[PDB]
């Protein structure tokens, strides 16, 4: 659906990295089509964006140029300046994508504001697994983002996982549960393997088993009418190894881990952001 | 080249170590073994400053003011001021300086003990009129008693929380592995050497390798051992945890002794 | 001094502890990549691949390994030691030194097999680590019944060539095992955490495992080249009210000390298990 | 060598702390009881009659104390302490050297308080503790803005002979109190303890707190005559696989030492505190 | 008389100290020091039992039986065996030293290191064949290193657990009084002395007090002052229960040896 649009990344860092081969392997822009830049590129990265097919270079203005929609991958403290550099070279026909955990639309509007009126912003919060296409993605619209900008910035997300229009307000706590939920995923099966491995299973075979089991229980979750409780009732027979296991879980108080992390990621989110204000 | 000194020990002992300078071009205002060493020694702050060309700064937090007070019309256009002291801000230091002459040259040091046995981490930040020439001059001198890199002066407390703090972060983990030893039979010589080899040998397969201190972790843990039980218990104390709670606190630390500088 | 740079080393095992000593006895130059051998069941492993690369022999046959060797070093799973012992039991032979790296498997078990087939089987029990893949391992060993004097001797040099290397009493291994043969785990552990506290605190991740690191070698040479107790060395670097005796305060609180004496103990005691299972 | 046998002592307040240090002076011999005036508002109390048994002059009136003395020893509660300066900064004297004892109670509010009387008055600043009264307490002081170098060489000779003495800056004073001012305490609060636990493994309860407290008596009397760490003490004392190292692992797994950190931070901060309240 | 060791620093410098013994009138069998002392001192654990009319035993639980085989058929009628040796009991020595000559004389000591000072806590059970006028002998001699009183052997597993392994307790409680004070802002070796110096006199006032302990406690902690504030922190971390499980530790420890001594 996507023939002529050309996207670009001022960053080239893990998230700007995971988008652009998510983007690639999906097959929906053409590689040629993505530019990213960045001041001091691992040398890497770069070699690994070249042989993907995607332009690179240091200017930021020539990213701005190259582009049609115009995702914003560096650091929340870096946005401003950025800002402040290609703001002059915004036009009409771009769509400004921060992916910036805490930087609000309000902000950036500001900024860009001061050079041209009416800069077309969308905010989002996507996740690392973009890069396998499984990504679980959140976007607002910005004051002066088109309708139309909105449902492309859907299709354009959607090829390299889930993705939904949220209210602002929401971001940050979706920044604390699914943009910081992978690394939970991934201190669990780190420790899921190291349990494997204290019962007898050699470490390989233990992280491919706890990553397989993960990964099929989240999708039977999606693929099912039924609460998460409810999976966790049928899988667990009386008097059985698994609800021997559960009850270790329980009385460390395994769920109340997880709600405090996500709290943690959220209202570090909204702090940092009232500190950058 | 000339140093002054005003951790002391530590340096000297690893810069004459290193050869990278002679013991007699060091100056200094414990006091036996630099003389021993060759360092000349005087009481009079003023007599270091005018036979140095580097000028290092290691004081408490609380006497570097007075220690600039006194030298501060001696600074000259050719010194580099280096400061070590816990907490003090480059901003303090060129604003007392300032009022005497302007320009001063000041480097920020984030540097440990173990600069003794030439295996410090060292970073430094460079203030506002410090040559680049400067920065280079000070990572070239402190590279010969250990890793040295440049940092933004607003990551010194970090770095205070991780290496600053490290080494005593270290010799606590060394003295409860040596208990552990002992109480499992171990005489406490015997234990102390081996749970001190232990560490080093691993914190130098880490430096040596392209991998993940966790895939180290992995590769050591033979399925059902005895190391993976170990870990296991480690873990079930939260160990991981309290390392972390140490780097923040001695960071957070690091930032109140900033702003009672800045004050 | 022993002259041993011609002698053959066998390995039955090729992991991980295979791979530390082979790389670490090469890098010394103490010994000939050819004069190695290893065997394995399994040969699609990253340690198989690099022995290959080493230069080292790889075999799938036991019994090779051993008529190649002068030195037969046993680095496999601890219960499979007496299924080797009677696979190889015949092919020993008087020149042969036997040295045992499997934890918790003790002289007796392994020289009550090998009696079996000849008398007077020369046994060495080894208690090592894989930063001897850098050459700063730390080894204990202890003599059996029948290692004539220079057998010890003959050890001691070979493994002070890639770290620390003195004789014990067989009774201490098991503890040595749970201090300085686990030990490596738990410094990488506390590692990946010092350097999630220096990310948590602004840090990015290469720096602070690198920061890390150094400050763990360094603090570990400060201290064995002091002579001094490491209570005092943490005196010494403690400032009044500065950083470091407030990280070390919240270390106290959540009683680090008695998580590493747990961690020592925990792994000893699995040890005298692993022995007692087999027994 | 200060001489100062006949001059005269007042304390304001009759509590512990009164008895503590008149008690330990007269037993050291260097002054006499008759030289000793103490006031205070409750003469019920069980210290009120142990002052008069000893031979000390008791009075309600703190005027009279003031009058009679020399040296003039403040040992009432800190928010006392202005309403005593009010009531006898009048009193005060150019031969009278004014010694805080109230916790927290900065030189500087003491020397406003008595500057609206006279100018110049001498003051120093004291922390000691109750152990003085078998003279071996732990005291430290700071001299004041007016106080001359032979009053605080004066306090120093009075102070050293009921137990240790030196001079500090006063901003160590809060530190001091949460170390060796609090300490006792927590030493009977440990020797109690230790009690239950000689009463639990079979001792009769006289015997325990005995040993319990010749034990600590004597660990305390080694450290101070060994030039060593308390680390290198307690490793010394450890032998290997023993009786001691396991109860050392169990006070580190309650985390014992964090909370004697934690202890001594709470008094040094409700010092810290006190003062704050009161200014 | 003369003494002879086979800690055992600890009493011959308490003892010399004390004046009790002429130096050269003690042999044994750190160097450096006993023989600047004046000690006597073989490599021959022989020639120390032949020497010797009181005779300690001042090796690991695991050198007494070979020290016994060694030096039995050398006991005569005139000695007294002292064994400070951790648990190892009067019965398996007796049963040693039966087989050479019957009626063994035999003390089981547990004392600790403060001896060296003369402050020691001391206990001692008779053995079978030990005459009232022996015990009478050890209590003598070990009054003058400390407090000394008999005991039931049965109770010498609760001493060590409280006054054995005391002052292990102390030097752990002194080491972290001390951090507390430097945190707080003291020099080490002033915290060192201060925090030393309050549990010498803390101890001293019990001793010499006809009170409780729990009454020094009320009597020194004023109505909301910064010791009850203190002391709170302490009762809510479980303080006096960790004292508790030590003793009870050591002691449980030692019935453990003795049961190995007694197989
Ligand atoms: N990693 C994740 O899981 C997620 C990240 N995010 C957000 O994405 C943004 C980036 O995250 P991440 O990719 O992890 O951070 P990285 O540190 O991995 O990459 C940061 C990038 O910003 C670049 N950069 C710095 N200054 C400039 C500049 N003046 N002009 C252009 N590029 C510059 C850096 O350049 P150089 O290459 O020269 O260093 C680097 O390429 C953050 O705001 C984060 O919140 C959102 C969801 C999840």
């Amino acid at each position: 659906y996507f023939q002529s649009m050309s996207v670009g990344f001022i960053g080239a860092g893990q998230l700007a990295f995971a988008l652009a081969k998510g983007f690639t392997a999906a097959g929906v822009l053409a590689a040629h089509k993505i530019m990213a830049s960045s001041p001091d590129m691992d040398l890497a990265t770069v070699s690994a964006l070249r042989k993907m097919g995607v332009k690179l270079t240091p200017h930021n203005k020539e990213t701005v140029q190259h582009s049609d929609v115009l995702f914003l991958a560096v650091k929340p403290h870096i946005i401003p300046f950025i800002l402040d550099e290609i703001g002059a070279d915004i036009e009409d026909r771009h769509i400004v994508v921060s992916c910036a955990a805490g930087v609000t639309i309000s902000s950036i509007e500001k900024k860009l504001s001061a050079f041209r009126p009416a800069p077309r912003v969308i905010r989002c919060m996507t996740n690392t697994p973009v890069v396998v296409r499984e990504g679980a993605t959140v976007y607002a619209t910005g004051t002066h983002a088109q309708v139309e900008d909105g449902r492309l910035m859907e299709q354009l997300l959607s090829s390299v996982g889930f993705c939904t229009e949220v209210e602002e307000d929401l971001i940050d706590a979706v920044t604390g549960l699914s943009g910081s939920g992978p690394a939970y995923a991934f201190t669990a099966l780190d420790a899921l393997a190291d349990g494997g491995v204290k019962m007898g299973l050699p470490r390989r075979l233990a992280v491919r088993l706890g990553a397989q089991a993960l990964l099929g229980a989240a999708k039977m979750l999606l693929h099912s009418e039924q609460h998460p409780g409810q999976l966790k009732d049928n899988v667990s027979s009386p008097g059985g190894a698994t609800i021997h296991a559960l009850h270790v879980l329980e009385s460390g108080g395994f769920r109340s881990l997880l709600i405090n992390a996500v709290e943690a990621s959220c209202i570090r989110t909204r702090e940092l952001q009232s500190m950058a204000d």
